[PDB]
This record gives C-alpha cells, structure tokens and sequence, in this order.
C-alpha cells in the first residue's frame, strides 16, 4: 500500500487547472495541453511554497480532457514536481472500472496518489459512495486517495455516515471539503473520520475551522493557487504562528479579492459556469498564461467572466502584496 | 449525409438495456456483457414489430459499461438486427470530443445512428447544449441522431429555443422526451421543431399526444420493451385505427402495471436508483434474461427493487395477454 | 349541507381581483377595495357569460386584505351577482379555526361556497390537507368547497391519495388546478376522484383535456376574465360545439397574448411576483380599473410589470374581437 | 423610539412554545391555551436565568393560535415576567397591516418588543423585506424588533443588502439566525450588520462563533428552554468565561441530546412536522405541561413523534445535571 498518511497532509495543498493552446475550444482540436506551461506552472508551485499539488478536478477540466491529455499533462507536471512534493492526479470517470484504470496509469506514470471524484449520471447514496471508493482503494492500493466531495458536480454532498466509514479506509488520506459552504457538515464530518483523514476547508474558511480545531485542521485547498500562490502560503504561516488577528484581517482580504467570482452573490450560478469563470480569473491575474476551456464548457453570460476577471486582477494585486 | 430523415421514426422506438453476466457487479469483471443474450433479445426486438431500435440510455447502463463492451454489444445488436430495422447507439460521455470519437467507431460499426444524451459534470445551458449538438452532428455527418432530453440526468430540461436551434441540423432526427412528465414543455417543443424533429413521449401517454397532434406525434419511445413488446406495438396499432376508447383502456392498463415502479409515487426518488429498479423490472418481467448492474451503482434500498420486479410481473401478463 | 354538486360546476370558472383605491399600497390606507368598481365587475362577469365566479384566491390578494375589506368586498359581489351565478368567496387564512370562523360568516353574507386555500407556514402532507378539508367541511356543511390546489403558494402539489380521499367529501365540488403546468398529476388526481370532484385546468389547456375527457373536464378556470371574458366563453362554446380546429386556434391566440406575462419565459420568476405583474395585466386590458397592490406586495422589477401590461394590451384585443 | 438597542440582547434569548390543554387539537376548541402553565413557564425563564424571553415563533405555533388566544398568552407572560427580563412577543400575519395592527396590541399589553416573521403567501424579495420591516418600525416605533430568518417557513434566506438595510433601522435590535445550518450568511449578515444588530445563531453552535467574533455574537436563540434551561445558561457562563474546552464538550452534549429530533438524520424531513415533534420534545422533557398541537398540524408519523420525545427525555437528564 501507501506510505503517504493523513500526516503528510499538511499546510497549502494547492489544485492547478489544465493550461490550454489558443485552439483549445475547437473539437477538431486533437492535443490541447500547452505541456510548456503545465511544467512551468508546476514548478512555481512548488517554488511557491504549496505543500502538496493536485490536478484536473473541476476547473482543471478532469471532464473535458481526452485521456491522452490527462496522462501527457500529469506525466508533466510529475516530472517538473521531481519529487520535491507529493502530486495527487485527478481521475473521475463515468464509472467504477474506467477510474481505476486509469487510476492504475497514472500512479504507473509516477503519480503519489489520486484526486477522485465519483461517478454522477446518476447520484450515489452513501453505500454506493463508501463501496466506489473501497472498490477503488482495493484495486490501486498503493494509491493514497483524496476524496472530492462536490456536492453540485457529483449530485449529493457526502454524508457524514460514509465519512465514517471512508476513514476506516487507509488509503483515504484526505477529502476536499466545501467548508462553511456546506455549513454544518464539515464539523459532523470532522468528528466522523477521527483524525484519519485530513478535511480540507477552503483558504477563505481554513483560520475559522483552524483555530477551533487545531491540531486537526491543519491544512486547507486552494483553487487559488495558480494565481499567486503567496496569500494562501502566508495564511498557512500565520495560521501555524496562531496569529489570529492577522489571520482574520488576511481571511478579508482573500475574501474580499473574490468578492465578483459569484454572479449577483450566487453560489449555484456559479457552479453552472465554475470551469468557464476561473478560466477567466486565471488569465487576469497573469500568474500563468492559458488559452480557452475545452469543449463542451464555451458558453456562459459575459458579465460572468467579468466577475472572474476582476477577482484575477484584485487576488494579483495581493500576490504582488505577500510575494 | 445520414439517409434517415424524422419520416423514418414512427411507431416504436425500443429502447433495449444491455444484459449482464452473473459476476457483472464486480469492479474486477473484464467484460460483463451477454452477447448471446444481447443477440436474441435484439432479435426478438425485431420479430416482436420493434420499429426502431436504441441501446444505452440511462437503463442500458451507458454510464457504467466500459469502451470494449459497448464496441462490442453495439456490434451484436447491429448484427443480429442485420439492417432490418435502424438501430441507434446510445453514446453519451463527460465531453464533445469523446462522445465524437465514439460516435464515428459506432458508425463504422454498423450503427446507423447514435442515442446521444451530453456532457453532465457541469450543466449545459441552451447554448451549450445547440453547440455539442451541432458539433457532434458536423464530426460525424453520416449518423443521424436522436436527442437525449433526460432533465435528471444531465442537470437541466432542454430549453424551447434550444429545440428551435436543433430542428435546423439534418442529423437530429428525433428527441426522447419525458411526455407529461414536463407537462407544458412536451407541446411547447413539439411547436419549436415544427415538424422537423420527431418529439417522443412515452408509451404511457402516447395515445393522449396522437389524438391531439396526429400528424406529428406519429412515434414513442418504451423502455419496457424487453419485458415485453406486445403491448407496446399493440397501442401502435390502437393508435394507427384511432381506436381512441381501446387506446384510453390500454393505457390505463400500461399505468396500472408500471404504478409500483415509483417508490411512493416519488418519480425524483426513482431517478436516484433508476438502473437498478429496473434491472429488477427486467429480471421479474421474464422476457429477457440478465445479471446484476455495474459498478458503481449496485446499492439500492430492498423495498425500491420491489417496486420494480412487480411492475416487471405486471408487465408480464400484459405481453402475454397481447402477444 | 349545500344544494350545489360538481354538477353545478360547468363552463367558464372566472377569479376576480380585488378592485383597490390608487392609495392602496400605502400601510396607513384602512380600506382599500373600490367597492363601486367591484359590483360593475362581477355583474360584467355574469352578462360577459361567466358561469361561476370566485374571489380573492392569490391574485385577488387574499393574503393581504384585512378581514373588514374580505367581508364587505365579498358582499358586494355577491349582491351584484344577485343569484345569477354561484359565487365562491376566497377564504384562506394561516389556520384551519380562524378560516372557519371567516367562511361561516361569508355564507352569512350570501356566498354559495368557499374557494380555499391551506395553511402553509408549515407544510400540509396529504393527511393533513384531508383533515383541513374535512374539518372545514363538517364545520360549515352548508358551503360547497372550491379546492385551491397552488403548490407555490401553500408548499406542495396535493398528492393523489389525498384526492381519492377529498372526492368522498359531498362538500368538494370543484378543484383549481394547474392542467399540463403538472400534466401527469392531473390526470392522476382525474382518475382518483373518479367524476366526483370537478378538475379545472386553465382555459390555456382546457381544450386538450376536454377533447381526451369529454365527460369529465367540461369546465376550466380563468385568472383573466376581468380582462375580458369574450375569449374564454367563446372557448367554452367551441369545446361545447367539437369543433377542435377552432379549439386549437383559439387556444394559440390566448397564449399568444399571455406570451411577456412570464420574464423571459421564466414561469418561476413569475410566481414569485404574480401579484404584482397580474395587477399590471388587468390594469392595462382596460376592461376594469383598478389602483396599485397591497402591502406588502409592491416591489416588483419595472421590466416585470412591462410584460404583464404587454399582455393585458394584447388581451384587450382579443376581447375586442370575441366581443 | 424604543429604548431597548442591541446592547441590551445579551446572553440566552429564550423562546417558548405556546402550552396547550387537553383538547387543544380539535377545531371546535374555542380557547386552548394553559394561562396557567404560561404564566409558571415563563416565570421559570427568568429564574432560570434566561436573559431575554420571545414567544410564538413557528413552534409556538404562532401561525395557529387565534388572535383572542395570542392576546391572552401574551398578557400572561409579560405580567408573569413583571419587567424582570425584555418580553419579545411573536406577531407574523399574512400582511403588513394585520402584523401592524397586531403589534401595537400587543405592546398596549405590555410586551417590550416584537418577534416578527414576515409574509409568506408570496416570496419577498430583499426590496420587499426590508420595506416590511421598515413599515413596521414606523408605525410601532415604540417596540424593538427582532428579526424572524426562517427561510423554509417565509420562503427564502434574507439577503446579506437586506440585513444592511435593516441594520439602519434603530427598532431593530437582534435577529434570529440558522447559525452553521446557513454556512457562509452567518458571517456575511455579520459583516453587513457591523454591530448594530445582534444576530442569534443556535445554543448548539453558539461556541463556534462566540469564540472568533467575542465581541458581536454575545447572545444565541434556544428553543429548547421550554425542557429547562439549566444547560443553556451554563453555556453562557462557560463563554463568557471562555472556557473553550468545556464548551466543546458542552456543545456536543447539547446535540447528543438532540440527534433523535431528525428522523433517520434527515433534517428536511424534520422540518416538514417540526411544529409536531418539538411538541412531543417538550411533553416528554417535564420541564413544562403541555398537550397536543392546534390544528392544522395534528397529523405526523408515530415514529417522528417517538424521536422527539426521546430528545426530551435526553434533554431532561441534561436539565438535571445542570440545574
């Protein structure tokens, strides 16, 4: 099996979308991974000060990539990691089977472990969540696994008896978590897995859920990262120094850089045109250059991708601030 | 150019799952299909008067099947078919460029067709939905395409102007539609295709469609159809003669045998566990033979399959009642 | 117990609004119902041909009439009416006593039965919509019962069952309800009360069910009388007549003219300020005057009361030519 | 103007349910309140410590009590209480004006403030809530108000540019909140209020944020006094004392106690008979004697009522060792 272990689950775990060529909104469009940049982007990551890097979720277009550009991308980002943090590839398909091998492939390719959703033609009760990612850890079990627990892509939000159960699972090292977005639950879900898995708040919630529970949540994700990585390294550091008055004044800050991301305020509109809107805050805030999203996701309201320039262009300026 | 035009879909559309093999709930199965049981019920299909016929929707496991199974249940439907009747291949992915990938194998398959749902990990607006179509049928030209209007499944009910757009591509040939199910919705899209596109209601309210827009609503589709055919095709000929009072008490007769499919009457909760209430439905029926579904959706409340094996005995006495 | 039967219940069911003073939308108006326009309206109901009539349902703002403008409104219309047609006053309160206490003393005042709501601060399941209506059945058995089936507005579509039950209280004479806007539940709840309970679908769809169910759907319901009723009894004496090419000409003209009643189309947004965007609509038809809306029902998007004059305009013009 | 500010909401806001007699579920009860029993409950709020009383809320069943009946409960509760602690009495009608008219009464009775929901018949807006509100300040300037968030009871969360335009009304003094239930809102109406109004979250995740907000979120809501009050104020005292560990452990003693209110764990499915199982919580608890609930929400499964009457007598032993 793994030696990587909720314990080496700490501090700035940072997800990086899928950089694309200009063509990459063409379906005749065979190969759409610009592989120069994914190295380039993985290596100031790490430069950066992320702990731990994971790909292809949602904004990474895990839905949109053919698996030749899935392996040649993670395969890339690997090699320019070169050992120096522990990379997690994102495998989500349509089905139990399709994930495993190619979860199977990109652990052979040099991945430390998976970054998995689940399967939503049709949603998953709590039995049918547990049993996919036993089956899962089962058949890759040299993988470590971090669960991705997206209620709106994946149709239900985890259900605190199947973090129960998933925390009984060694591979399971940690989950991806929507924080105060899921409200009540990441606290039902903290005391479920017991310290056996790393619950990952976002960056904008991680002090909150730090300061109450600190020797548990000891580290958060970021969608962020690919933006500047510096805010969400500082947090970590004033987090550690239990500097609490900073952190909150620093949580405003992050909070308030992407205040335009949500259309009108709206979470459930934002998720319709998620992949589309960061795509945007990518390229404003010029940390990295990308071209567009992949088919199917080229359609959304302009004013949407508005909201997500300006959040690009207002986190710039605080990477430029913390850097 | 595909030859078939909307005046090729009348009468049934069958709609067939994909039998299964005893181990075929286990993630280690390598292949789970029955060819030889996929060969005669595609063969009963035709003999049973089965107009046109479609596999992997939603209930043919579409989701869950691997590549290599669905080449190759595609290609022994399409054989023992033998160009009798058309026959459409459901082909539904996460992205535009997968789905066109598989769409031409099909094709050179023998498909004359492809069942074509769309992308779900994030939803489509009308926009989206009228350019993966658009791009799906410009890819492959000589297939014709029958659009996959599953609100549930792929987050969202196509919108009327999107069925305005979709009439003017010659490939899409007819739409599976929910019926009364989106009550307003079914008349509101019959007007925006405008002849163009036959709109398929169920079986169950086939017969209420046709008396009221006899020269459009000429075609329904059935999923019930490997349980059974005869009562299927029988309201076809009903509906042909305008034997309205016969067609009124053979529907309620369709109603009355499918009445414990809904658990509770909850349609939403139905839709959680679709695949497998009615993999029990087929199973109970006894005019086909399979296993059990695949990975990942094989957890299922007991009382929600026993909904589904008496709406497959109920449906039994119906086809040997009209055989 | 009432002499009136769902037999009585036949024809064009017409809801009127509550006629208001231009200082109706003011908290410090105590009266607010232009009682004068409301007797020109209802004896215009009765000489336009309407066959029932009833009042203050939700856009006849039963909700925010006090108790003194609900009885002295009541009894204006019910003296214009003098007996010509039944009159069913709108009685709806948060409770089942307090709403039995206003329907005894709106018989007092002359009506023939009780068009009723359901409490809905907390949501009624069937059992407790059955025991609602029963309870105000044997406290009042002398009013016949108008069911309002409005899932918006009192949280939930009355389920099946609870019909079944519902049709074996002589006292359900008739149900307001939503026709194709939930298509395959009413032919359900038609199948349950089993000709004892009369099933009112708009005049927008009326057609359709009382080609398919001449016996039993042989009235609808209009919101848009006070418009004009021209529109509506011609309908009705189309159906009367078969003559089903005149019926679905007629049909496509009145939603023709309804067509900006909804914000781009969105059903939904429009429920949410159907008060305010009916009143717009019978404002700018002409047929009646009537002021603004009540507390706290005035704030509204300007493009939303546009649409809703839009449609009073184009309404106007059908009365003109059914006139 | 009332001198009442948000200075004086501090500590435990307790809300009690309305306690009934014998035959307070049948119709024909003309008058259902225990005067008596309301009149020692309350008293033994204030000896219990509780530091601001608010009556009839949807549990209170403030949508079923009669006006006659809330007037009398009312009047006994604020002579029983004598001016020892703020008395917050719970007016919500259909209107603007009826909740007006209401609230006036109901501080000629004697009642320090208003606890006021608002309209549900139709959604409001933010616009039309804050212009609710505003009209009921102005014309009963003389009562502070405390602001009703329910959003499944008045159809809708209100929106964080509403609470800033309420926080500009002197009258308004304090809101009753969801706490974590509205995950992000919390800090968000946190943000916008900025002090001038104090927002209540639970007694069951009062902790969470007295701890990271010391200085603004100094009082929480309980609707579990009514079982006794002792673990509640005790919560207080270990806040203000900041004894964090113990409010931790508190904390998870409070929803131990509580977890069999949920059927199955399924909050919705509380929501739907909440009015039902609270009372069968508050029966079982014998802090208080009360019977059944007033129609119309008498109907509810044995199984539900079953959970709350053992978070009752969970409760109880609670009271016990605090107490």
């Amino acid at each position: 099996d793994t030696k990587l272990t909720v314990d080496d689950i700490t501090g700035v775990v940072g997800i990086i979308p899928t950089p694309s060529i200009p063509t990459a909104d063409q379906p005749g469009t065979a190969f759409s991974v610009d592989l120069d940049e994914a190295a380039t982007l993985a290596d100031a990551m790490v430069r950066g000060g992320v702990d731990v890097l994971m790909t292809t979720g949602t904004f990474g277009e895990c839905a949109s990539l053919t698996w030749d550009e899935l392996q040649s991308f993670v395969a890339t980002v690997v090699d320019a990691v070169a050992g120096r943090i522990p990379v997690f590839a994102g495998a989500t398909t349509l089905n139990t089977r399709d994930t495993i091998a190619r979860g199977r492939r990109l652990g052979e390719l040099g991945a430390d472990g998976l970054f998995v959703g689940r399967p939503m033609w049709l949603p998953l009760d709590d039995a049918g969540i547990v049993r996919f990612y036993r089956d899962v850890a089962e058949a890759v079990p040299n993988m470590a696994l971090v669960v991705y627990d997206n209620p709106g892509a994946f149709k239900g939000k985890i259900g605190t008896p199947a973090y129960e159960a998933l925390s009984q699972i060694p591979q399971v090292v940690a989950a991806k978590h929507l924080g105060l977005l899921s409200g009540s639950a990441f606290l039902s879900d903290l005391r479920a897995v017991s310290g056996r898995v790393r619950l990952l708040p976002l960056e904008t919630d991680w002090y909150y859920f730090a300061r109450l529970f600190p020797e548990e949540v000891t580290a958060c994700w970021s969608g962020n990262v690919a933006c500047g990585p510096a805010p969400v390294t500082h947090l970590r550091d004033l987090i550690r120094a239990r500097r609490w008055d900073d952190c909150q004044a620093l949580t405003d800050e992050l909070e308030g850089a992407l205040e335009t991301l949500y259309p009108g305020g709206n979470f459930a509109e934002f998720l319709k045109y998620s992949i589309q809107i960061d795509n945007a805050q990518f390229q404003a805030a010029g940390f990295m250059r990308t071209g567009p999203t992949r088919p199917p996701y080229t359609e959304v309201p302009e004013s949407y991708l508005a909201g997500g320039r300006e959040a690009g262009k207002n986190w710039a300026a605080l990477q430029q601030r913390y850097a």
